[PDB]
């Protein structure tokens, strides 16, 4: 049965707009834990992660708060090998997506043979030379692929990190905004990918099929799925900070992670870049949020068909 | 030729809310009935039901109104079998989902060997002994199945049951909000289903190809569609009692009813829970009323490619 | 390399409602000419057509504003084979879809051999005959046909129109509001198209895939793409005049000119039918306009997936 560590991770200084820092807890209001607990769920809650304020950590280049993201990434990657050490799904709510740094570092530490599903209107491979916007929330792939090392500076507050996945290991669903630097690691990398073309050509039916045969036909392994709430169209999901047209519906947020459930490999999940602050209106955070809640609850074993107990209902 | 015969059914006390007793009165004045005739249709208007006031209806244990839904459902089975035997298609507009007890009823006591398609976020399935809530337009299906008899009590108002159709004999399309008895119960006596799940892996292509070669590939018969507004998102039919996100688009719906239109094999239609004072606004009710007209006049003959009359138009 | 002329046709008299002069403007001050530029493009922009008014054109029969159509689709067609003949692919910004007449036929002097695709709620086929409206933006396909001559009445202001295209030529993508005449028309000179209902049964996918097998597998030849901005769903390019509900999504929309861009064959293009002055809203003029550059974008190689320069990003 499924067992689950949560960890809050709020924090911003991956990206320029704040509100993302109440990601966990309107996530938590939102009765997250209950709703688990309401279905199959063992949860244990490891609580928010203190991140000290880092007043002095000037730009590196045009990389944006380098010490403040690094320091975060650095203890989140803690607690993570710390939950998956005690045999728990971890389950870290963001907070930005600089953060699958250390989420996907934490885990990788505890189960070095990880595959990643990454679900986003964006790759995240900028490297810290390619970026033209400086914002690390932007470039956390880069740092984590092996291809890539000497291809990344040293920036201050990453000395730490070890690139643990390689090309490989990843599959990217949802793409429509990838930069032209991006792309060309895209292409050079040879990584999966289906863009928001291949989900309109194939169905999100065949792309699950090829997501998951693509990472576990040669050899079962632990999944972890990083979503960025962005993935979704922004008429499901608007208050998050780089919203982009033409998205995920919900139907296919929750074909992905029923799937994705399914496989019984699901090891680590974000859920990522919810920002109430950005909403038009108080229902566009509600709809936002109870979306984020929706699309974990999938993750989890809710399946739209329905759920029983091992019972004779009649 | 098609040849229709419409009955209201304007009845609520299946579920808590009352405006769904307006039904059949805005579809009518949507100009449903001059939009049959318009295209190729011969109708009859066999009126609006009347249901007798029963003020003396205390719970069944937990079940709510079950003499007037009972009663309901007699007389409309009554009136069904008057039209079948008239040699037209029935069109029932409800009213709450309790009803097609009655509906399908009497449209088996002239066609047993029909089979059922039933488009819906739910599958309303639970029994007497199930239901959590009491309310019986989320019961009627287990009045109707022969696998489940002696599973249901003798309730008030339904001694006249005679549960008509087996478990092989129906499809669901649109499931969504499945209770863990309901599920058991589909699970148990393996009901065809597509929840919408499996509508985001095949399409609604391949849904509707399954569903049909389902019931018809061994022997051609009497198809009844009981088509349950809440079966499409609410983004389209939002004034309806239990509306559930992540739903059948317009266009599915559309897709569904031209399919079933074209094996010339429908026999039977039930248009169900269309409440327009649960609407948050006048072009809630409007958006919702269009679209169930949209869906009935699929069912008859409207194709999105055109339509046209045996004659030369040049 | 890409080249592209642009030509702006204000043009409104195909119909009743006058804010459609206006697409042109809107689609420049959204900065399509600087967007084309940022990727791939060399852009040649040969102005707005100035369409003289001709007060004196009272309706041929049921057929309204003909003198005024014929001269602004003769004036079209002279600009268009002029870019052609210069080597660039003509982008049209309309106006009403009766300019198609111009536009294709200006084309099909340089390039006999084009195949049409017509993204479109509509087909756009009634002759003068007919047409229950007299509207002429309903009648384009019907000049272009060679199988329609001797159909078509001596209408005033078309005397310069020779029909350029075979009925085997064209491809329909979109149709939900198709005329009895126009259907069949449709049916008996066996014009291929994709209503809603194909694309809802087969995916655009293989919508695409069909139509680009369709129009290229005998013999490579220039693509002809005149696109209705009504082949999209109203909520994406609502400020229209002839709004359909249940129509393509932005993302099949993209997919469609997205795989159109890459056989490397588009020729010619024609965005028709934006209305700013038939927006509810200032929202809803920008959505509209936005996603009509967005189409256009897509047809000159911005792909979903990411584009980069021929270079070493690394
Ligand atoms: C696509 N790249 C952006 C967005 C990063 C989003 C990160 B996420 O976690 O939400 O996915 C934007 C770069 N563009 C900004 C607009 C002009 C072109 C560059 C970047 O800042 O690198
Ligand atoms: C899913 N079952 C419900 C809804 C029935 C809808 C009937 B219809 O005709 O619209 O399809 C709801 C039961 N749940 C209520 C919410 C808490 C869990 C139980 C019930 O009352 O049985
Ligand atoms: C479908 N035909 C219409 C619409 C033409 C739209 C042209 B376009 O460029 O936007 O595609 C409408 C005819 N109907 C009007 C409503 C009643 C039935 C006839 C016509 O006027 O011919
Ligand atoms: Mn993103
Ligand atoms: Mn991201
Ligand atoms: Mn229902
Ligand atoms: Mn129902
Ligand atoms: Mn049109
Ligand atoms: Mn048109």
């Amino acid at each position: 049965s499924r067992t689950i560590g949560i960890i809050g991770a709020p924090f911003s200084k991956g990206q320029p707009r704040g509100g993302v820092e109440e990601g966990p807890t309107v996530l938590r209001k939102a009765g997250l834990l209950e709703k688990l607990k309401e279905q199959e769920c063992d949860v244990k809650d490891y609580g928010d992660l203190p991140f000290a304020d880092i007043p002095n950590d000037s730009p590196f280049q045009i990389v944006k708060n380098p010490r403040s993201v690094g320091k975060a990434s650095e203890q989140l990657a803690g607690k993570v090998a710390e939950v998956k050490k005690n045999g728990r799904i971890s389950l870290v709510l963001g907070g930005d997506h600089s953060l699958a740094i250390g989420s996907i570092s934490g885990h990788a530490r505890v189960h070095p043979d990880l595959g990643v599903i990454w679900v986003d209107a964006h790759t995240d491979i900028n490297t810290p030379l390619t970026t033209t916007s400086g914002n690390l929330h932007g470039q956390p792939v880069s740092f984590l692929l092996k291809e890539l090392k000497g291809k990344i500076p040293d920036v201050p507050g990453f000395s730490w990190v070890t690139p643990c996945i390689s090309a490989k290991d990843i599959v990217y669903i949802g793409l429509r905004d990838v930069d032209p630097g991006e792309h060309y690691i895209l292409k050079t990398l040879g990584i999966k990918y289906f863009s928001m073309t291949e989900v309109d050509r194939l169905g999100i039916g065949k792309v699950m099929e090829e997501t998951l045969s693509y990472l576990l036909g040669r050899k079962k392994r632990p999944i972890h799925l990083s979503f960025d709430v962005d993935g979704l169209d922004p008429s499901f999901t608007p208050a998050t900070g780089t919203p982009v047209v033409g998205g995920l519906t919900y139907r296919e947020g929750l074909y992905i992670t029923e799937e994705i459930y399914k496989t019984g490999l699901l090891s680590g999940l974000d859920i990522m870049e919810v920002n109430p602050s950005l909403g038009k209106t108080p229902e566009e955070v509600t709809r936002t949020v109870n979306t984020a809640v929706a699309i974990t609850l999938a993750c989890f074993g809710l399946a739209r068909e329905g759920n029983h107990k091992p019972i004779d209902y009649l």
